[PDB]
C-alpha cells in the first residue's frame, strides 16, 4: 500500500541517521543537513552559507565537505528504488563578474547538476534522479540544496505534468 | 474564487491563440506549439526537434524561431500575475564532445535558463518565473520547452516544498 513505501522512507530516514551519527565528517556538519517527511516524501536539505559554503564563490564546483556529503549519502539512497527531485536553491546578491546573462539563476540550476554529478561519482545509480531544479529570488542569504526523495504519488504526478500528452 | 483564476487562465489562453494566428511566423511554427489545461494551470509546450530545432546542436543556444516564438509570448504572459515554472527536457543521444562531465542534464537546464533570459529580454517581468526544470533520460529523440503558467494552488505547493520550514 502506501504503507510498504513509508516503511521504506521510514527505513531510509533511519539508516541516514545511522550513516551521519557514525561518521566524525558529518557530525560535524549536521547543523547543515536537515532530514523531514513532507507531502512528495524524504526531504534532505543542505544548508550552503557564507560561514560554511558548500560551493567555491560564484562557481558550481562543491567545496571538500560538499563532496564528502553527497558521496557518503549516494550509495544510502541508492538501498530503494524511489527516484529523485535535486533543487538548487540561490537567494544571494547578484552574481559579479563572469556573466553573459550569468545570473543566480544558472549558478542555481549549475549547483544542482552538481550535486546530481556528485551524487553519481558515489555511487547512485543513474536514471534515480528524475529532474533538477533551480530557483533564485531578485541577512537574508539563503542558499542551500534540496534532495527530495519521491514518494510514488509525487514521481507519477511529476511525470504527468511533463509529459507530451494529455 | 478558483473562478476567478480559470477565467485569467481561459483569457490567457484566448489572448495567445490570437497571438499565434495573427503572426505569420507563429502560423508558420504552430505545430511546435502546444497549448493545453493542466492540473497545475496552462501549460504552453515548444516542441524542439531534428527537422525544426529551437537551439543550436548541443547548446543551450537558442535559434532565431526560438527567439520569436519567447519575446512574441512574453508580454502577453505578463499580462496576468501567475507565475511560471520553465522545463527543459531533453531526452537525446548522449552529449558529445566538449564536457567536463556536461551531459544532456546539463544541457537541458541551461536551455530552461537561456528560455528564462529570452522570456525577460521579451518584457516578461523578473519574478514571474518561480523555478526552472531539467529533466534528461539515459526515433525516440523528445526535446521541448514546457511553460507552465501556474494556478494559486500549484504555485503554493512549491513554495511550501521548497521552503527550509516544515
Amino acid at each position: 500500500k502506501k504503507r510498504m513505501e513509508q516503511s521504506r522512507l521510514n527505513k531510509l530516514r533511519g539508516d541516514l541517521d545511522q550513516l551521519i551519527e557514525s561518521d566524525p565528517k558529518l557530525r560535524a556538519l549536521r547543523p547543515h543537513l536537515k532530514i523531514d517527511l513532507v507531502q512528495e516524501g524524504l526531504r534532505i536539505q543542505i544548508i550552503d552559507s557564507q560561514n560554511r559554503p558548500m560551493f567555491k564563490t560564484g562557481s558550481a564546483e562543491v567545496e571538500p565537505y560538499m563532496r564528502d556529503i553527497l558521496r557518503a549519502i549516494a550509495p544510502v539512497l541508492n538501498g530503494i528504488p524511489n527516484r529523485i527531485s535535486l533543487a538548487g536553491h540561490t537567494d544571494d546578491f547578484p552574481y559579479a563578474n563572469g556573466e553573459k546573462g550569468y545570473s543566480n539563476w544558472e549558478l542555481s540550476a549549475d549547483r544542482a547538476n552538481a550535486s546530481r554529478r556528485e551524487l553519481v561519482a558515489g555511487g547512485l545509480d543513474n536514471g534515480k534522479v528524475l529532474r533538477v531544479v533551480g530557483m533564485a529570488a531578485t541577512d537574508a542569504i539563503n542558499r542551500r540544496i534540496s534532495l527530495l526523495v519521491l514518494n510514488k504519488q509525487a514521481e507519477q504526478a511529476i511525470l504527468h505534468e511533463n509529459a507530451e500528452s494529455q
